[PDB]
């Protein structure tokens, strides 16, 4: 597979259930500042096996993902799948917060921003009525485009963390690569440059946000973002395997710039064509190189009748400095005026 | 401090010194292929407190290196300081360079350099007799100027490990910050733009390796970096706690740019007057903090009595990923043609 796959046994899964209770018994939340500077070193009496894993699959040169399949979650402990992800911290769900929590600290800082789900680190993917057709994670029926997640900031996650909850109809996850088997170098060359716009994704939006949350400065960037997009590039590194930073429906070319968008129409085609399906099935978590892929999620059906689909999602970069400026009074929440 | 300070236990020494011991006992090198890829999570067996003060150290806005004290070393079992660093690899030595790497594996990724101390990843500092005047770190007479390690590279260390297996006549290492509190807010200006030229340092020279090393291709990258160096910004990220990039001996301003050699000159006056003083004695290991403090050393007078001072000293990265373009062949030594 394009990803690096790893199952727990059923005591390695129960021995790191078993910390991440600990962990939900011992602290208040965990986005707090103590859970957020212990966790990497609780990590640390996660399966031996796991940390093997997650320390040598980081450092392959070639997934697109980390998955770890195998941790047991019973429907009726989790309950209802929440209507809204404002509601969505309920005490069901509270431990394997904390286990995603613990895992990602094996690969590095977790952080939030500042004008997304009202800062917080751990987030919720779950369908919201009402918001079937919208750009951002909680539609459903329809498709959520590929994208490289924050593509628009240059402290976008290095990975992210996705954990299923629940998945009854095995909606998939989508990834793809650089198409680096089909692009041309002329066309390769152009991607290189930075001579394209990416503007940040809806969730961004006040409108995403609670009420009140909302009037903050960090907002103030998020629409100089959008209004006045810098020129960035789209692949960037090793012309052997790039680095990739894009989104399907929030990049375009530079103004006016009809080679540039050659390139992007090229590349759009060829990750449209490439595109595969990973399904996260009830307790699966993957972490995604969002350097190395682009992700999407598959149009679905929803329910409504409080077993919809239901992920945990937490963004990790390798180095919290390098996002400084943006350390809106925190840090581990971003955002800039 | 200007840096942040930790001190073992005498029994979390012990532990940690066990703990290498084991490993040199169990590995046949600490550059080897099987504990490059170990160490990281073998160094969560180390003393919780120590790994605690690592974590949180690292995320720390302030400090200019992570200092750690009380490690033992006895001189008997060390025994005399190498003439040269080739043959430095000594069995007394051995197990100090286990444990600077262990040490090293809970802030990142180590790494060398193709083109340095034979591709070597843990790297030797002392005194070469001849040599007491150059600009590498195997001088003495003349002091070592302040430096970025490895400037001239976008690939160079977020942290350089420094373990001092002796130092018996107390030389110290030189740290210096950003003059955030002299410089202008004009001359700030100018160290964030493209308009400096940072040249590779003596130490990738062929000269400073092996012979037959040495014809190897990574030389080639060296020498263009030296010939036709691209301008770069000093100082970068956020103008209220920047990074800092800059070698005192060999930056040099844009050709023909007055503004930039008035700003670089500015730098180097404010450098020299805030530059401070940090003895690593025998068993101290220092993390610097290759972003925020540019470092040096003493001038000092060699003994070559077989008692001289005595570093290992190993490069370390927060993402390896960063770096591969310039994966020789490898991953671990870098360097390109
Ligand atoms: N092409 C897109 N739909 N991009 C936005 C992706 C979803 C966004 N990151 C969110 O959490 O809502
Ligand atoms: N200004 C300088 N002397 N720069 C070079 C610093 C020493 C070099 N990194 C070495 O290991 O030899
Ligand atoms: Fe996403
Ligand atoms: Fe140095």
């Amino acid at each position: 597979r394009p990803w690096s796959e790893f199952r727990l046994t059923p005591a390695e899964a129960a021995a790191a259930a078993a910390l991440a209770a600990r962990c939900a018994q011992r602290y208040d939340e965990t986005d707090g500042p103590e859970f957020l500077l212990d966790a990497p070193v609780i990590a640390h009496e996660l399966p031996r096996r796991l940390r093997t894993f997650m320390a040598r699959a980081r450092l392959d040169a070639w997934p697109h993902a980390l998955v770890v399949r195998g941790n047991p979650v019973d429907d009726a402990a989790l309950g209802s799948t929440p209507v809204h992800w404002r509601t969505a911290r309920t005490p069901g769900s509270r431990p394997l917060s904390f286990l995603l929590m613990l895992y990602a600290g094996l690969l590095g800082d977790v952080f939030g921003w500042a004008t997304q789900q009202d800062g917080r680190v751990v987030t919720d993917v779950l369908p919201i009525k009402g918001g079937e057709h919208t750009l951002v994670s909680s539609s459903s029926r329809q498709e959520l485009g590929w994208h490289t997640e924050d593509a628009f900031s240059p402290y976008r996650a290095d990975y992210v963390g996705l954990l299923s909850l629940r998945n009854p109809d095995g909606v998939a996850t989508t990834l793809a690569g650089v198409p680096l088997d089909d692009l041309d170098e002329r066309t390769l060359d152009v991607l290189f440059q930075e001579r394209f716009l990416i503007r940040p994704d809806d969730s961004h939006l006040q409108v995403n946000n609670s009420t009140a949350q909302q009037g903050r400065v960090e907002f103030e960037g998020i629409a100089q973002a959008a209004d006045r997009p810098e020129p960035v590039a789209i692949l960037t590194g090793h012309r052997a395997a790039p680095h990739l930073r894009v989104d399907g429906d929030f990049s375009a070319p530079a103004e006016g710039d009809e080679e540039a968008a050659a390139a992007l129409g090229t590349l759009r085609k060829l990750i449209d064509a490439s595109l595969y399906e990973l399904v996260l099935d009830q307790g699966d978590v993957a972490f995604i190189d969002n350097r190395r892929a682009v992700h999407g999620r598959r149009a679905f059906q929803p329910r409504y009748d409080g077993r919809d689909r239901w992920l945990k999602r937490i963004n990790i970069t390798r180095d919290l400095h390098r996002s400084r400026k943006a350390w809106a009074g925190d840090s581990r929440v971003l955002g800039q005026r």
